[PDB]
């Protein structure tokens, strides 16, 4: 009960700031998730034994792919930290405890391959799942770890806070499906400029969570550029390899996941920069004032890429 995590000097200052990197000893991100969870939620939230297993067992169901692996997990996780952090009194209990699992829930078990490739393949999760094939198989996965025995970690929950924490993680981790963030933002940008915006209803909420799941799901362009130089490499290795795949299928493959066109990634990312990324946290800024800096690095790095492009780097 008085058992805290505490990290080392530096981390437990740079942790509070949107663009901390969770570094790489893999054996400090449980750590480091448990600490998140106990200054964002309390110490109380979690039987300790069952929130550790539950890591473990989450930690275990991420395979060794080259970006939606175990790191991007506990990454998005502390995005959310630092948004819940930065925005104490606009979120219930229930929904501070929801968000930080499904953050680090939202990829279980991806094989690094879009929901395109899964149809194109005509691989059995598409017939389970006509739209937003992987995130229904996560948002399945998290309900197959939390029914292992030792491992529900919500147990101490009545039954309806039970019904409505698990609902908060299945819109969370459906609205990591990018397909879906077009609509959602285009609905809120509606909503804020009309005036109509309004977070005591739950329709609302929903609809603005889902935009924190897309802020948080895209937070390496967030990062200090070295960082989100070097991650743009992982998340490129997967689209290559589907890209490799596609054509094993006799489908040329779009030119983002085509490894032959690695020359038309910098013009491919500005267009990402401006379509999605800084479309996303402008809105979440307009909604959240005190997620500001998350526009800030994301404009920072948009500005990064030009410079890749005019070849002064
Ligand atoms: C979709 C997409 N997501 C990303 C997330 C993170 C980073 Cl560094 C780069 C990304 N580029 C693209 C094209
Ligand atoms: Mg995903
Ligand atoms: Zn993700």
């Amino acid at each position: 009960g008085l058992m805290q995590f505490t990290l080392p000097v530096r981390l437990c200052k740079e942790i509070e700031l949107f663009h901390f990197d969770i570094g790489p000893f893999e054996n400090m991100w449980p750590g480091i998730f448990v600490y998140m969870v106990h200054r964002s939620c309390g110490t109380s939230c979690f039987e300790l034994e069952k929130l550790c297993r539950f890591i473990m067992s989450v930690k275990k169901n991420y395979r060794r792919v080259p970006y939606h692996n175990w790191k991007h997990a506990v990454t998005v996780a502390h995005c959310m930290y630092a948004i819940l952090q930065n925005n104490h009194t606009l979120f219930t209990d229930l929904e501070r405890k929801g968000l930080l699992i499904a953050c680090l829930c939202h990829d279980l078990d991806h094989r690094g391959f879009s929901n395109s490739y899964l149809q194109k393949f005509d691989h059995p999760l598409a017939a389970l799942y006509s739209t937003s094939t992987m995130e229904q198989h996560h948002f399945s996965q998290t309900v197959s770890i939390l029914q292992l025995e030792g491992h529900n970690i919500f147990s101490t929950l009545s039954s309806s806070e039970y019904e409505q924490v698990l609902e908060i993680i299945r819109k969370a981790i459906i609205a990591t499906d990018l397909a879906l963030y077009f609509g959602n933002r285009k609905q809120l940008e509606e909503m804020y400029q009309t005036g109509s915006l309004n977070l005591n209803n739950q329709s609302h909420r929903d609809r603005v969570i889902g935009l924190m799941m897309t802020a948080c799901d895209l937070c390496s362009v967030t990062k200090l550029w070295p960082v989100t130089k070097l991650t743009a490499n992982d998340i490129y290795a997967e689209f290559w390899a589907e890209g490799d795949e596609m054509k094993k299928l006799g489908i040329q493959p779009i030119p983002m996941m085509d490894r032959d066109k690695k020359d038309e990634v910098p013009q491919g990312q500005l267009g990402f920069y401006n379509a999605v990324a800084i479309p996303c946290y402008t809105t979440l800024t307009q909604i959240l004032p005190p997620t500001e800096p998350l526009l800030k690095a994301c404009r920072d790095n948009l500005s990064q890429w030009e410079k890749v492009i005019r070849g002064e780097e």
